[PDB]
């Protein structure tokens, strides 16, 4: 009979970064 | 007998992207 | 003799947040 699944993978990478932030106030 | 387990899975997908930036300056 | 090796395993979870955006503008 075929042995079961193998195991999970890794984690995928980091995600994208963020995007930029508010301008300063006047 | 049974086979051995398969091999691991692949990675998983990229994470989140990461928040916003902090406000510019004044 | 034994069986054929299992299927691949399941993919990883997800990465990481990505970084912070960079600064606002002024």
């Amino acid at each position: 009979p075929p042995g079961p699944p193998g195991p999970p993978g890794p984690p995928g990478p980091p995600g994208p970064p963020g995007p930029p932030g508010p301008p300063g106030p006047p």
